[PDB]
Protein backbone atom coordinates (compact mmCIF):
# COMPACT_ATOMS: atom_id res chain seq x y z
CA UNK A 1 0.00 0.00 0.00
CA UNK A 2 2.75 2.14 0.02
CA UNK A 3 3.97 4.35 -3.14
CA UNK A 4 6.80 3.10 -5.10
CA UNK A 5 9.45 5.73 -6.82
CA UNK A 6 11.85 5.21 -9.43
CA UNK A 7 14.91 7.85 -9.73
CA UNK A 8 16.65 7.78 -12.39
CA UNK A 9 20.00 10.00 -12.86
CA UNK A 10 20.24 10.83 -16.48
CA UNK A 11 23.65 12.16 -16.96
CA UNK A 12 23.27 13.47 -20.24
CA UNK A 13 26.92 14.13 -22.13
CA UNK A 14 27.97 15.68 -19.05
CA UNK A 15 30.67 13.11 -17.64
CA UNK A 16 32.92 12.50 -19.94
CA UNK A 17 35.86 10.00 -18.81
CA UNK A 18 35.08 6.46 -18.12
CA UNK A 19 37.03 6.83 -14.79
CA UNK A 20 35.05 9.95 -13.48
CA UNK A 21 31.93 7.62 -14.25
CA UNK A 22 32.94 4.94 -12.20
CA UNK A 23 33.99 6.87 -9.56
CA UNK A 24 30.75 8.85 -9.25
CA UNK A 25 29.01 5.16 -10.06
CA UNK A 26 30.52 3.94 -7.28
CA UNK A 27 30.05 6.65 -4.35
CA UNK A 28 26.48 6.58 -4.85
CA UNK A 29 25.86 2.77 -4.85
CA UNK A 30 28.05 3.28 -1.42
CA UNK A 31 25.92 6.33 -0.65
CA UNK A 32 22.36 4.75 -1.27
CA UNK A 33 23.09 1.14 0.62
CA UNK A 34 22.29 2.19 3.91
CA UNK A 35 19.12 3.70 2.41
CA UNK A 36 15.83 1.64 3.06
CA UNK A 37 15.11 1.66 -0.50
CA UNK A 38 12.17 -1.12 -0.46
CA UNK A 39 10.13 0.88 -2.01
CA UNK A 40 12.26 3.09 -4.16
CA UNK A 41 14.63 1.64 -7.37
CA UNK A 42 17.72 4.27 -8.36
CA UNK A 43 19.20 4.49 -11.56
CA UNK A 44 22.02 5.92 -13.34
CA UNK A 45 22.25 6.69 -17.20
CA UNK A 46 25.86 7.20 -18.19
CA UNK A 47 27.21 8.09 -21.51
CA UNK A 48 27.69 4.99 -23.87
CA UNK A 49 31.43 4.90 -23.54
CA UNK A 50 31.42 4.58 -19.47
CA UNK A 51 28.15 2.11 -19.20
CA UNK A 52 30.34 -1.42 -19.73
CA UNK A 53 32.85 -0.05 -16.73
CA UNK A 54 30.30 1.44 -14.25
CA UNK A 55 27.62 -1.83 -14.84
CA UNK A 56 31.24 -3.95 -13.83
CA UNK A 57 31.59 -1.27 -10.47
CA UNK A 58 28.15 -1.14 -9.45
CA UNK A 59 27.30 -5.26 -10.09
CA UNK A 60 25.56 -6.22 -6.94
CA UNK A 61 24.44 -2.99 -5.28
CA UNK A 62 21.06 -1.18 -5.65
CA UNK A 63 22.25 1.14 -8.27
CA UNK A 64 20.46 -0.08 -11.31
CA UNK A 65 22.35 1.15 -15.34
CA UNK A 66 20.47 2.49 -17.61
CA UNK A 67 20.98 3.24 -21.44
CA UNK A 68 20.18 6.83 -22.52
CA UNK A 69 19.30 5.24 -25.95
CA UNK A 70 19.35 2.56 -28.18
CA UNK A 71 18.47 1.80 -31.94
CA UNK A 72 15.83 -0.18 -32.57
CA UNK A 73 17.76 -3.21 -34.38
CA UNK A 74 19.62 -5.82 -33.28
CA UNK A 75 22.63 -5.38 -35.22
CA UNK A 76 23.59 -4.17 -38.81
CA UNK A 77 24.52 -1.58 -40.94
CA UNK A 78 24.03 1.57 -38.56
CA UNK A 79 27.29 3.84 -37.76
CA UNK A 80 27.14 5.45 -34.73
CA UNK A 81 24.05 3.14 -33.49
CA UNK A 82 24.09 1.47 -30.17
CA UNK A 83 22.23 -1.92 -29.97
CA UNK A 84 19.95 -3.04 -26.95
CA UNK A 85 21.93 -6.20 -26.77
CA UNK A 86 25.00 -3.77 -26.13
CA UNK A 87 22.79 -2.12 -23.15
CA UNK A 88 22.54 -5.88 -21.96
CA UNK A 89 25.67 -6.77 -22.58
CA UNK A 90 26.88 -3.85 -20.28
CA UNK A 91 24.32 -5.07 -17.68
CA UNK A 92 21.72 -2.29 -18.32
CA UNK A 93 18.33 -2.41 -16.81
CA UNK A 94 16.25 0.39 -18.19
CA UNK A 95 16.60 2.62 -21.10
CA UNK A 96 15.54 6.26 -21.47
CA UNK A 97 13.95 6.75 -24.82
CA UNK A 98 11.93 9.24 -26.07
CA UNK A 99 14.26 12.27 -24.50
CA UNK A 100 12.97 15.60 -25.28
CA UNK A 101 16.54 16.42 -27.00
CA UNK A 102 16.14 12.94 -29.03
CA UNK A 103 12.89 14.12 -30.06
CA UNK A 104 13.77 18.18 -30.63
CA UNK A 105 17.34 18.16 -31.07
CA UNK A 106 18.08 14.75 -32.97
CA UNK A 107 14.40 14.43 -34.47
CA UNK A 108 13.47 11.06 -33.52
CA UNK A 109 10.03 10.60 -34.27
CA UNK A 110 7.17 8.76 -32.64
CA UNK A 111 7.38 5.93 -35.01
CA UNK A 112 11.67 5.36 -34.56
CA UNK A 113 10.42 5.75 -30.96
CA UNK A 114 7.86 2.88 -30.89
CA UNK A 115 10.17 0.74 -32.63
CA UNK A 116 12.71 1.11 -29.85
CA UNK A 117 10.30 1.14 -26.97
CA UNK A 118 9.05 -2.43 -28.60
CA UNK A 119 12.75 -3.45 -29.18
CA UNK A 120 13.48 -2.84 -25.67
CA UNK A 121 10.36 -4.55 -23.98
CA UNK A 122 10.98 -7.79 -26.45
CA UNK A 123 15.06 -8.04 -25.00
CA UNK A 124 13.82 -7.79 -21.01
CA UNK A 125 14.79 -3.72 -20.89
CA UNK A 126 12.83 -1.74 -19.03
CA UNK A 127 11.81 1.56 -20.89
CA UNK A 128 12.00 4.70 -19.33
CA UNK A 129 9.56 6.54 -21.64
CA UNK A 130 9.75 10.28 -22.58
CA UNK A 131 6.96 12.88 -23.59
CA UNK A 132 6.29 16.61 -22.96
CA UNK A 133 5.42 19.49 -25.30
CA UNK A 134 7.51 22.44 -25.85
CA UNK A 135 6.51 26.09 -25.35
CA UNK A 136 4.87 27.27 -28.69
CA UNK A 137 2.72 23.94 -28.49
CA UNK A 138 1.32 24.62 -25.19
CA UNK A 139 0.88 28.46 -25.91
CA UNK A 140 -1.08 27.49 -28.81
CA UNK A 141 -3.05 24.98 -27.00
CA UNK A 142 -1.39 21.73 -28.46
CA UNK A 143 -0.37 20.68 -24.63
CA UNK A 144 -3.53 17.68 -24.74
CA UNK A 145 -3.20 17.03 -28.29
CA UNK A 146 0.64 16.54 -28.05
CA UNK A 147 0.66 14.29 -25.34
CA UNK A 148 -2.13 12.39 -26.69
CA UNK A 149 0.04 11.91 -29.58
CA UNK A 150 3.02 11.24 -28.33
CA UNK A 151 1.77 8.90 -25.79
CA UNK A 152 -0.63 7.14 -28.88
CA UNK A 153 1.96 6.73 -31.55
CA UNK A 154 5.11 5.96 -29.26
CA UNK A 155 3.37 3.10 -27.51
CA UNK A 156 1.07 1.60 -30.70
CA UNK A 157 1.29 -2.09 -30.75
CA UNK A 158 2.41 -2.92 -27.16
CA UNK A 159 1.76 -6.45 -25.93
CA UNK A 160 -0.84 -5.55 -22.74
CA UNK A 161 1.65 -8.40 -21.16
CA UNK A 162 4.57 -5.92 -21.21
CA UNK A 163 2.90 -2.82 -20.21
CA UNK A 164 4.19 -3.32 -16.39
CA UNK A 165 7.47 -2.81 -17.51
CA UNK A 166 6.91 0.72 -18.67
CA UNK A 167 7.67 4.33 -17.17
CA UNK A 168 6.52 7.48 -18.12
CA UNK A 169 8.93 10.42 -17.70
CA UNK A 170 6.81 13.97 -18.50
CA UNK A 171 8.86 16.86 -19.00
CA UNK A 172 7.59 20.59 -19.19
CA UNK A 173 10.22 21.12 -22.25
CA UNK A 174 8.12 24.68 -22.09
CA UNK A 175 10.36 25.73 -19.46
CA UNK A 176 13.54 24.63 -20.75
CA UNK A 177 15.70 28.09 -20.65
CA UNK A 178 16.66 27.56 -24.38
CA UNK A 179 15.82 29.60 -27.54
CA UNK A 180 16.96 26.54 -29.77
CA UNK A 181 13.90 24.28 -27.88
CA UNK A 182 11.69 27.35 -27.59
CA UNK A 183 12.80 29.54 -30.23
CA UNK A 184 9.43 32.11 -30.24
CA UNK A 185 7.78 31.84 -27.35
CA UNK A 186 7.53 32.92 -22.89
CA UNK A 187 9.63 31.06 -21.04
CA UNK A 188 7.03 30.14 -18.25
CA UNK A 189 8.22 28.78 -14.73
CA UNK A 190 7.50 25.08 -14.17
CA UNK A 191 4.70 25.14 -11.39
CA UNK A 192 4.58 21.61 -9.55
CA UNK A 193 0.61 23.04 -10.19
CA UNK A 194 1.25 22.35 -13.44
CA UNK A 195 2.83 19.29 -13.03
CA UNK A 196 0.29 18.10 -11.20
CA UNK A 197 -1.92 19.00 -13.91
CA UNK A 198 -0.31 17.14 -16.41
CA UNK A 199 0.53 13.88 -14.70
CA UNK A 200 -3.37 13.75 -13.91
CA UNK A 201 -4.01 13.81 -17.62
CA UNK A 202 -1.06 11.53 -18.18
CA UNK A 203 -3.00 8.99 -16.08
CA UNK A 204 -6.14 9.37 -17.59
CA UNK A 205 -5.11 8.55 -20.96
CA UNK A 206 -3.47 5.85 -19.54
CA UNK A 207 -6.44 4.50 -17.87
CA UNK A 208 -8.49 4.78 -21.52
CA UNK A 209 -5.93 3.08 -23.46
CA UNK A 210 -4.96 0.31 -21.09
CA UNK A 211 -7.49 0.14 -18.16
CA UNK A 212 -5.75 -1.40 -15.01
CA UNK A 213 -2.41 -2.13 -16.69
CA UNK A 214 -2.40 1.46 -17.35
CA UNK A 215 -3.12 2.24 -13.99
CA UNK A 216 0.13 0.72 -12.88
CA UNK A 217 2.80 2.82 -15.24
CA UNK A 218 4.57 4.89 -13.19
CA UNK A 219 4.96 8.36 -14.19
CA UNK A 220 8.03 9.94 -13.25
CA UNK A 221 8.44 14.23 -13.16
CA UNK A 222 11.22 14.84 -15.47
CA UNK A 223 11.01 19.09 -15.11
CA UNK A 224 13.73 20.36 -12.72
CA UNK A 225 14.28 18.22 -9.59
CA UNK A 226 16.22 18.94 -6.93
CA UNK A 227 16.91 19.08 -2.68
CA UNK A 228 14.98 22.15 -2.80
CA UNK A 229 11.73 21.46 -4.26
CA UNK A 230 11.54 17.21 -4.66
CA UNK A 231 9.78 16.92 -1.80
CA UNK A 232 6.84 19.03 -2.74
CA UNK A 233 6.90 16.91 -6.07
CA UNK A 234 7.26 13.87 -4.96
CA UNK A 235 4.38 14.10 -2.65
CA UNK A 236 1.70 14.64 -6.07
CA UNK A 237 -0.05 11.94 -6.00
CA UNK A 238 0.88 10.98 -9.54
CA UNK A 239 4.30 11.69 -9.39
CA UNK A 240 6.08 8.51 -9.24
CA UNK A 241 9.74 9.44 -9.34
CA UNK A 242 11.83 12.01 -10.84
CA UNK A 243 14.08 11.87 -14.07
CA UNK A 244 16.98 13.83 -12.62
CA UNK A 245 19.12 15.94 -14.70
CA UNK A 246 22.12 17.72 -13.08
CA UNK A 247 21.12 17.24 -9.50
CA UNK A 248 22.35 13.23 -10.41
CA UNK A 249 25.92 13.80 -10.82
CA UNK A 250 26.88 13.20 -7.61
CA UNK A 251 25.80 11.54 -5.20
CA UNK A 252 25.66 14.85 -2.80
CA UNK A 253 22.92 15.98 -4.75
CA UNK A 254 20.76 13.28 -5.52
CA UNK A 255 20.69 11.35 -1.94
CA UNK A 256 18.18 14.10 -0.64
CA UNK A 257 16.00 13.26 -3.90
CA UNK A 258 16.17 9.44 -3.02
CA UNK A 259 15.68 10.32 0.62
CA UNK A 260 12.75 12.44 0.02
CA UNK A 261 11.21 9.17 -2.34
CA UNK A 262 12.07 6.84 0.58
CA UNK A 263 9.87 9.29 3.54
CA UNK A 264 7.22 8.86 1.14
CA UNK A 265 7.14 5.20 1.05
CA UNK B 1 55.93 4.95 -51.67
CA UNK B 2 52.07 5.16 -51.94
CA UNK B 3 50.23 5.97 -48.35
CA UNK B 4 47.15 4.33 -47.57
CA UNK B 5 44.45 4.44 -44.30
CA UNK B 6 42.97 1.33 -44.03
CA UNK B 7 39.39 1.76 -41.70
CA UNK B 8 37.16 -0.87 -40.29
CA UNK B 9 34.11 0.79 -39.32
CA UNK B 10 32.33 -2.41 -37.48
CA UNK B 11 29.07 0.15 -37.62
CA UNK B 12 26.59 -1.80 -35.29
CA UNK B 13 27.35 -5.55 -36.04
CA UNK B 14 29.33 -6.12 -32.90
CA UNK B 15 27.56 -6.25 -30.03
CA UNK B 16 29.64 -7.92 -26.88
CA UNK B 17 32.55 -5.95 -25.55
CA UNK B 18 33.90 -9.13 -25.34
CA UNK B 19 33.36 -10.21 -28.78
CA UNK B 20 34.73 -6.59 -29.94
CA UNK B 21 37.88 -7.00 -27.83
CA UNK B 22 38.80 -10.68 -29.36
CA UNK B 23 38.51 -9.39 -32.80
CA UNK B 24 40.79 -6.21 -32.27
CA UNK B 25 43.23 -7.72 -30.45
CA UNK B 26 43.48 -10.63 -32.75
CA UNK B 27 43.51 -7.95 -35.78
CA UNK B 28 46.48 -6.50 -33.59
CA UNK B 29 48.33 -9.08 -33.93
CA UNK B 30 48.44 -10.41 -37.43
CA UNK B 31 49.71 -6.70 -38.31
CA UNK B 32 52.49 -7.09 -36.23
CA UNK B 33 54.31 -8.92 -38.28
CA UNK B 34 53.41 -6.96 -41.53
CA UNK B 35 55.56 -4.57 -42.45
CA UNK B 36 53.14 -1.27 -42.55
CA UNK B 37 55.73 1.76 -42.53
CA UNK B 38 53.02 3.45 -45.23
CA UNK B 39 50.12 1.33 -44.12
CA UNK B 40 48.20 3.16 -41.06
CA UNK B 41 45.62 0.67 -39.70
CA UNK B 42 42.20 1.52 -37.73
CA UNK B 43 39.12 0.19 -36.37
CA UNK B 44 36.39 2.02 -35.08
CA UNK B 45 34.18 -0.12 -32.82
CA UNK B 46 30.75 0.83 -31.14
CA UNK B 47 30.48 3.50 -28.17
CA UNK B 48 30.56 0.80 -26.19
CA UNK B 49 33.63 -1.61 -26.75
CA UNK B 50 35.69 1.72 -27.19
CA UNK B 51 37.40 2.00 -23.64
CA UNK B 52 38.09 -2.02 -23.65
CA UNK B 53 39.61 -2.32 -27.00
CA UNK B 54 41.69 0.61 -26.16
CA UNK B 55 42.94 -0.98 -23.48
CA UNK B 56 43.68 -4.23 -25.58
CA UNK B 57 45.22 -2.75 -28.12
CA UNK B 58 47.39 -0.09 -26.19
CA UNK B 59 50.95 -0.02 -27.88
CA UNK B 60 50.54 -1.76 -30.81
CA UNK B 61 50.55 -0.50 -34.23
CA UNK B 62 46.08 -0.99 -34.78
CA UNK B 63 44.45 2.37 -34.43
CA UNK B 64 41.31 3.22 -32.78
CA UNK B 65 38.24 5.46 -34.48
CA UNK B 66 35.29 6.66 -33.39
CA UNK B 67 32.22 6.02 -35.76
CA UNK B 68 30.80 9.52 -34.11
CA UNK B 69 30.80 11.80 -31.68
CA UNK B 70 29.20 15.24 -31.17
CA UNK B 71 30.11 18.92 -31.63
CA UNK B 72 30.10 19.97 -28.29
CA UNK B 73 32.57 18.99 -25.52
CA UNK B 74 30.31 18.66 -22.29
CA UNK B 75 26.04 19.23 -22.23
CA UNK B 76 22.36 18.26 -21.78
CA UNK B 77 23.34 16.23 -25.05
CA UNK B 78 20.87 12.69 -23.98
CA UNK B 79 22.69 9.99 -26.05
CA UNK B 80 25.79 11.95 -27.53
CA UNK B 81 29.46 11.52 -26.99
CA UNK B 82 32.05 13.64 -26.29
CA UNK B 83 35.19 14.21 -28.52
CA UNK B 84 36.39 13.72 -24.80
CA UNK B 85 34.93 10.40 -24.38
CA UNK B 86 36.80 9.54 -27.62
CA UNK B 87 39.69 10.58 -25.96
CA UNK B 88 39.84 9.30 -22.96
CA UNK B 89 39.52 5.66 -24.76
CA UNK B 90 42.78 5.88 -26.80
CA UNK B 91 41.00 7.11 -30.37
CA UNK B 92 43.22 8.84 -32.45
CA UNK B 93 40.38 9.02 -35.67
CA UNK B 94 36.84 10.08 -35.90
CA UNK B 95 34.53 9.15 -38.73
CA UNK B 96 32.16 11.83 -39.43
CA UNK B 97 29.47 12.40 -42.01
CA UNK B 98 28.99 8.69 -42.57
CA UNK B 99 26.19 8.02 -45.03
CA UNK B 100 23.98 6.70 -42.54
CA UNK B 101 24.65 9.68 -40.07
CA UNK B 102 23.52 12.00 -43.14
CA UNK B 103 20.87 9.72 -44.83
CA UNK B 104 18.78 7.72 -42.05
CA UNK B 105 19.85 10.16 -39.09
CA UNK B 106 19.57 13.30 -40.98
CA UNK B 107 23.12 15.04 -39.78
CA UNK B 108 23.51 17.80 -41.69
CA UNK B 109 26.50 19.60 -43.31
CA UNK B 110 26.53 22.20 -41.17
CA UNK B 111 26.76 19.88 -37.81
CA UNK B 112 29.10 17.94 -39.55
CA UNK B 113 31.28 20.85 -39.75
CA UNK B 114 30.61 21.66 -36.43
CA UNK B 115 31.97 18.09 -35.66
CA UNK B 116 34.66 18.22 -38.15
CA UNK B 117 36.37 21.70 -36.75
CA UNK B 118 36.10 19.73 -32.83
CA UNK B 119 37.90 16.82 -33.74
CA UNK B 120 41.14 18.55 -35.12
CA UNK B 121 40.61 21.51 -33.07
CA UNK B 122 40.72 18.07 -29.87
CA UNK B 123 43.42 16.65 -32.04
CA UNK B 124 41.95 13.64 -33.77
CA UNK B 125 42.07 12.44 -37.09
CA UNK B 126 38.54 12.99 -38.57
CA UNK B 127 37.73 10.80 -41.78
CA UNK B 128 34.83 12.97 -43.00
CA UNK B 129 32.47 10.80 -45.36
CA UNK B 130 31.06 12.37 -48.47
CA UNK B 131 28.80 10.00 -51.08
CA UNK B 132 25.50 10.90 -53.36
CA UNK B 133 22.30 8.35 -53.28
CA UNK B 134 21.32 6.86 -56.90
CA UNK B 135 18.40 9.35 -57.16
CA UNK B 136 20.89 12.55 -56.72
CA UNK B 137 23.40 10.57 -59.16
CA UNK B 138 20.69 9.56 -61.89
CA UNK B 139 19.43 13.05 -61.83
CA UNK B 140 23.01 14.42 -62.74
CA UNK B 141 23.59 16.21 -59.15
CA UNK B 142 26.96 14.23 -58.42
CA UNK B 143 29.39 17.17 -58.72
CA UNK B 144 26.97 19.49 -57.19
CA UNK B 145 26.55 17.00 -53.81
CA UNK B 146 30.15 16.22 -53.30
CA UNK B 147 31.00 19.79 -54.10
CA UNK B 148 28.52 21.20 -51.56
CA UNK B 149 28.99 18.37 -48.62
CA UNK B 150 32.92 19.28 -49.06
CA UNK B 151 32.22 23.06 -48.99
CA UNK B 152 29.78 22.89 -46.13
CA UNK B 153 31.32 20.35 -44.39
CA UNK B 154 35.01 21.78 -44.32
CA UNK B 155 34.07 25.31 -43.87
CA UNK B 156 36.33 27.41 -41.90
CA UNK B 157 38.78 24.60 -41.17
CA UNK B 158 42.39 26.22 -40.40
CA UNK B 159 44.62 25.62 -43.60
CA UNK B 160 47.24 24.16 -40.59
CA UNK B 161 44.62 21.31 -39.35
CA UNK B 162 44.28 20.40 -43.05
CA UNK B 163 46.80 17.76 -42.73
CA UNK B 164 44.98 15.85 -40.22
CA UNK B 165 41.26 15.26 -42.27
CA UNK B 166 40.83 11.85 -44.50
CA UNK B 167 37.99 12.11 -47.20
CA UNK B 168 36.18 9.31 -47.61
CA UNK B 169 33.58 8.45 -50.68
CA UNK B 170 30.84 6.57 -50.63
CA UNK B 171 28.91 5.59 -53.42
CA UNK B 172 25.55 5.69 -51.79
CA UNK B 173 23.63 5.05 -55.00
CA UNK B 174 25.41 1.61 -55.55
CA UNK B 175 23.95 0.41 -51.85
CA UNK B 176 21.30 -2.32 -52.26
CA UNK B 177 18.61 -0.30 -49.81
CA UNK B 178 15.23 0.93 -50.97
CA UNK B 179 15.66 3.39 -48.04
CA UNK B 180 18.39 4.97 -49.09
CA UNK B 181 17.45 4.68 -52.62
CA UNK B 182 13.57 4.39 -53.25
CA UNK B 183 13.21 5.61 -56.45
CA UNK B 184 16.25 4.77 -58.73
CA UNK B 185 17.80 1.77 -60.35
CA UNK B 186 20.29 0.26 -57.97
CA UNK B 187 23.72 0.09 -60.46
CA UNK B 188 27.00 -1.66 -58.48
CA UNK B 189 29.49 0.47 -58.49
CA UNK B 190 32.66 -0.13 -60.54
CA UNK B 191 36.34 1.04 -60.46
CA UNK B 192 36.11 3.24 -62.85
CA UNK B 193 33.10 4.97 -61.13
CA UNK B 194 35.18 5.25 -57.95
CA UNK B 195 38.30 6.71 -59.94
CA UNK B 196 35.94 9.44 -61.76
CA UNK B 197 34.67 10.20 -58.27
CA UNK B 198 38.09 10.33 -56.66
CA UNK B 199 39.58 12.60 -59.44
CA UNK B 200 36.80 15.05 -58.39
CA UNK B 201 37.57 14.90 -55.29
CA UNK B 202 40.84 15.73 -55.58
CA UNK B 203 40.21 18.30 -57.76
CA UNK B 204 38.17 20.52 -56.01
CA UNK B 205 40.64 19.97 -52.98
CA UNK B 206 43.57 21.30 -54.60
CA UNK B 207 40.71 24.59 -55.77
CA UNK B 208 39.98 24.84 -51.96
CA UNK B 209 43.37 24.49 -50.20
CA UNK B 210 46.31 24.37 -52.83
CA UNK B 211 49.39 22.12 -51.88
CA UNK B 212 47.64 21.42 -48.56
CA UNK B 213 44.82 19.85 -50.61
CA UNK B 214 46.65 17.60 -52.49
CA UNK B 215 47.90 16.09 -49.86
CA UNK B 216 44.64 14.87 -48.30
CA UNK B 217 44.04 11.56 -48.40
CA UNK B 218 40.70 10.04 -50.07
CA UNK B 219 39.66 6.88 -49.03
CA UNK B 220 37.03 4.58 -51.35
CA UNK B 221 33.89 3.67 -49.06
CA UNK B 222 31.96 1.80 -51.43
CA UNK B 223 32.22 -2.35 -50.72
CA UNK B 224 36.26 -3.61 -50.67
CA UNK B 225 36.86 -6.78 -49.75
CA UNK B 226 39.80 -9.46 -50.54
CA UNK B 227 38.94 -9.98 -54.25
CA UNK B 228 38.63 -6.51 -55.34
CA UNK B 229 40.87 -4.12 -53.29
CA UNK B 230 44.02 -4.49 -55.23
CA UNK B 231 42.35 -3.16 -58.11
CA UNK B 232 41.01 -0.32 -56.17
CA UNK B 233 43.90 0.77 -54.05
CA UNK B 234 45.73 0.48 -57.57
CA UNK B 235 43.84 3.60 -58.37
CA UNK B 236 46.21 6.91 -58.35
CA UNK B 237 43.37 9.14 -56.12
CA UNK B 238 42.30 6.09 -53.72
CA UNK B 239 44.61 5.88 -50.96
CA UNK B 240 42.99 3.68 -48.81
CA UNK B 241 39.46 1.76 -47.58
CA UNK B 242 36.61 2.64 -45.34
CA UNK B 243 35.99 -1.18 -44.74
CA UNK B 244 32.59 -2.24 -43.89
CA UNK B 245 31.96 -6.12 -43.91
CA UNK B 246 35.29 -7.31 -44.60
CA UNK B 247 36.94 -5.13 -41.65
CA UNK B 248 34.89 -7.52 -38.72
CA UNK B 249 37.32 -10.67 -38.89
CA UNK B 250 41.32 -10.13 -39.08
CA UNK B 251 41.13 -13.13 -41.65
CA UNK B 252 39.05 -11.18 -43.99
CA UNK B 253 40.70 -8.07 -43.26
CA UNK B 254 44.56 -9.20 -43.55
CA UNK B 255 44.44 -9.46 -47.63
CA UNK B 256 43.17 -5.47 -47.70
CA UNK B 257 46.18 -4.68 -45.36
CA UNK B 258 48.66 -6.58 -47.33
CA UNK B 259 47.51 -5.29 -50.68
CA UNK B 260 47.94 -1.73 -49.71
CA UNK B 261 51.38 -2.76 -48.27
CA UNK B 262 52.19 -4.46 -51.46
CA UNK B 263 51.09 -0.99 -53.14
CA UNK B 264 53.06 1.07 -50.73
CA UNK B 265 56.78 -0.28 -51.42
Amino acid sequence: MRKKFIIGGNWKMQILNVEEAVSIATELATTISGILTETVDVFIAPSFNALYSVGQAIKGTKLKLAGQNMYFRDKGAFTGEISPDSLLDAGCEYVILGHSERRRIFGESDAVINQKVKKALEKGLKPVLCIGETAKEKEEGHTETVLRTQIDESMADIPREQLNLITIAYEPVWAINNKFLNPNSEIKTATPEEAEKNHIFIRKLLINKFGDEGKNILIQYGGSMKASNCEGLLNIGEINGGLIGGASLSAEKLKPIIEAAVKLG
